[PDB]
């Protein structure tokens, strides 16, 4: 790790909620100093923005001074803004740079199109990762692009699995991995804004209800990372005959609890899918 | 470390296999120091407790002569039938500490108070996810419970997940929420996988995203001051994938089923101890 | 103490937009009502006769407001912007500030027409709603290709003079409507339903209707100046076990939040789909 | 200028709220008001510290400071209260019931087995009295002097709107303006959830939400108008405001609001029968 990292510098195009997230995460992990790590926004009068200033991370309002000064260099903006990005800061580009870009919906093939036409072979690699890299338990996929080195993906791997789960795919599943895991958090937190509603309706304070759910859905998220068995087995293993929790299954299944969760994924996948055709 | 502890199961079955298996992962208890009682000595919760090192018999009065702390950890309904079989041997030293769902201290205490004064008794609700260290446990203290006795629990329990006193009025809840939680956690990521295999992702990728989602979510609320609402617009950029999902979920009513789920788990609890006193 | 002393203001249409922004700008002491101009042509209409009374200059012609105005105001439906543009196109001049308050109308359009008759048209495009009567306005804007900095400056400090006032890049202001625009119209709708709802369990409908009003004032104001997310102000209601908590669940119950995600949605969509027949 | 001593039996959220409410009016100085709570460590209690409101963990104490008493615990604390404190209230007293379903009848009974005719009134308020936008109504009881409601609709009208009620209505008003900040509050979360989905900023979307509800809201109260015209007014034939009201009306909007209003106030309701 030491290799890959003593002397890597950082650089994020966009200073948002995603750049904050993998910049906290980094250092926290002690992977990166903060001072190797470089942000550019037009705006900087956000509030991720003062957070990275706070952690030691150099700011600057120009995107190409961010490219000079990186090595690995992530693309935190939103999908529409990348190609205008490329068109920017492509004649930039050098031999040196990974490109990482952390959209959805935008493909390998269309960054290097882009890029191919400022310089040949610009190494390029899609991440999808998802906010929770902030406290080290990040979901994240990554997918190598047609001129990627071989320490390109063992690389981005090793600097990924610091913050959490990282895993190589196809370039096809990416966007389905968003819709399940980079939307995951919103889905969790959804959910767990309303159980601790419901703690407060049956009588407890709200502060120790928010702690409880949340410490039950971590339990359990960790209980079947750690078991061989089938979630369905596992709920069994928690309903007794004719018990408190088997009643409460039920007016999940009534509500069609299970269906509203696959709406999510598809309808987040959808989405994307519409904004990638806007595009082209 | 608690060297000179000994510790009693009466009842052999998931939760003494989640709590054994914590406390032993923890240190906090070696192994042999622990005793597990049931009238099938074949169980696979038995087999499980077994290669772990926990002494097994089928006779609960010896896991009581053993015991120092005793977990009843029975069926709710088999509560009254173990409290008179053992009420006798009950001792000065002992703490009984009850995690069967929606028995009172109160009908623990009368049970235990016609063999002998002052017993000491602590009500726990727990779940589980202590087996990886991960439980969210909360206890209330009887009336003869001591000081030491409230904090010795909370040092146990604490090493395998969340510990924190309540008073007894709250602990129904508490079971509709943490106890019950983990099977809304499972069924959610059953779902939440099944969505992903829709949309093309191989079952066993989908089903480990779709977990490591919830627990770094869930960690990211744990670790923060801010509000869960706050943490959710972070994820949801405008006009953006994750918005658009959120819609759905709320056009299905999402949240009022978990509160739903919440309120049937508490209400059958509280249905269920109705009809025990009655 | 803001007074515009050489500024004479014209609206054409004397509708209920004329009338709410002639009414809050006079409230405010910021124009004279006799400095404000306003054409439609039914000289018989109910605003007409409000406007009248506030002192306010009135013709059935177009070109005589334009000619009297410095600060030109377009408060027409959507459909009669490209008619109007044709009648008075010949008549701006360089001192000409035009401010399209239509839903949906593209500077790029108003740009193209009245750049027909002479070119650097000054376009400001504004998002407003009907409470700047009570001077509560909610307001965004948007400078045209020829609107100087001081043009943006100047409706600014005239538009906040009567609630919320900010600028925006053009394309968020279909969504500003869909949220701010029709918004009051989800709030009466509310409101009449809060009331009905204190009616069935016994308040007299006078009572009903100001509580429920004062009450959804007190709450929009809490939260405009409290640094703290809705979710924790409704927290600080929702005692455990309590009246509240129970009712918070019959609305979560119903679908209550989608419904208002749906009517943004549904009024930003149409917004885009008149203009979109407009423009074809 | 009355220099009044204030107390509050309970150290939460609509302590707090009155509190900073009453402060900012200038009708009251933090220290003249005395707030007790057996749990010194909410974040409550450190905000009334941190304002200068003295703080005890005895109700005795609060009793004996105040000219004004308020009860501002849970309902099903009150008897409780009231048998703590019931010896220690005088003649000079009056006490302000805040609690959601308690009624005067059951408050007079308590005390009245101390002193003869205590002088109770009971109100009905809400949160944003922080902001001095609350939305008050308070009944008077047996022995309240005509004196005693005139000094409370003064006090309780320094941070929103007051009248004096019929007590019966008391548990209506709490499921409209009691609760009603709440489905504001839960309104305002939604909106801004919408405003993203189109594209807007959160932080905009959430401030122009409430801007939108707070002039509404404004304009109600300053026009004669029925709402139903003021939605009329903001209604063009054919365009965007209209079609979103469609789709509020297909999924019942209306009725949502009325069941939220008849749910706070059937609850309220079942809690008293239980106390009872
Ligand atoms: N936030 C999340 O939960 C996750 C986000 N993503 C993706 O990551 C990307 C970034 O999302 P967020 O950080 O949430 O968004 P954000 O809206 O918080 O941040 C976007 C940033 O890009 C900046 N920006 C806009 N135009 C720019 C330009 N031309 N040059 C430089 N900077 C520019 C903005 O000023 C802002 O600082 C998006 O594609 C999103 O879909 C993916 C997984 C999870
Ligand atoms: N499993 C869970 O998710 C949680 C369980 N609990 C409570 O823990 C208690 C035990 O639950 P589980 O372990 O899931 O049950 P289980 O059904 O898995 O195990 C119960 C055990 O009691 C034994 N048993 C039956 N009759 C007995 C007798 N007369 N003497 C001695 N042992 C006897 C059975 O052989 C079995 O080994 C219940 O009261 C439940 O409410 C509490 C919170 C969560
Ligand atoms: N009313 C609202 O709630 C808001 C309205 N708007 C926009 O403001 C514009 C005006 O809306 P309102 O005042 O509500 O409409 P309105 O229907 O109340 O008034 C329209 C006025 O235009 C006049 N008019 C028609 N043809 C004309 C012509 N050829 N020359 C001059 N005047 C003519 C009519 O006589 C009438 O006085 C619309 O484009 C609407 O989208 C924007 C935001 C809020
Ligand atoms: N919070 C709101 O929005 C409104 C609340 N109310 C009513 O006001 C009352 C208080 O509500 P909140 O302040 O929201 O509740 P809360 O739970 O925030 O405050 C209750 C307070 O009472 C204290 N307390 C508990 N037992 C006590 C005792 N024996 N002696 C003294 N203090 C004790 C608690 O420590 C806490 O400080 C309730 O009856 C509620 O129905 C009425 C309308 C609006």
């Amino acid at each position: 790790e030491n290799l890959y990292f003593q002397s890597m510098s950082v650089g994020f195009i966009g200073a948002g909620q995603l750049a904050f997230a993998l910049a906290k995460g980094f250092t926290a992990a002690g992977v990166l100093a903060a001072h190797k790590i470089m942000a550019s926004s037009p705006d900087m009068d956000l509030a991720t923005v003062s957070a990275l200033r706070k952690m030691g991370v150099k700011l600057t309002p120009h995107n190409k001074e961010t490219v000079q000064h990186s090595d690995v260099l992530f693309l935190a903006v939103k999908p529409h803004i990348i190609p205008f990005i490329l068109d920017e800061i492509g004649a930039d580009i050098e031999d040196r740079h990974i490109v990482v870009s952390c959209a959805a919906g935008v493909t390998i093939s269309s960054i290097e199109k882009k890029l191919s036409a400022f310089r040949p072979a610009p190494r390029v690699i899609r991440c999808m990762t998802n906010t929770p890299v902030v406290v080290r338990e990040g979901a994240t996929v990554y997918a190598t692009g047609t001129h990627a080195q071989v320490e390109d993906g063992r690389l981005m791997e090793q600097l990924l699995s610091s913050v959490g789960f990282c895993t190589e795919v196809e370039e096809d599943l990416i966007d389905a991995v968003m819709g399940l895991s980079g939307s995951g958090p919103a889905y969790a937190f959804t959910a767990l804004d309303a159980l601790a509603d419901g703690g407060v309706k049956m009588g407890l304070p709200r502060r120790l209800a928010v702690r409880l759910g949340a410490q039950a859905l971590l339990g359990a998220a960790k209980m079947l990372l750690h078991s061989e068995q089938h979630p369905g087995q596992l709920k069994d293993n928690v309903s007794s005959p004719g018990g408190a929790t088997i009643h409460a299954l039920h007016v999940l299944e009534s509500g069609g609890f299970r269906s509203l969760l696959i709406n999510a994924v598809e309808a987040s996948c959808i989405r994307t899918r519409e904004l990638q055709s806007m595009a082209d």
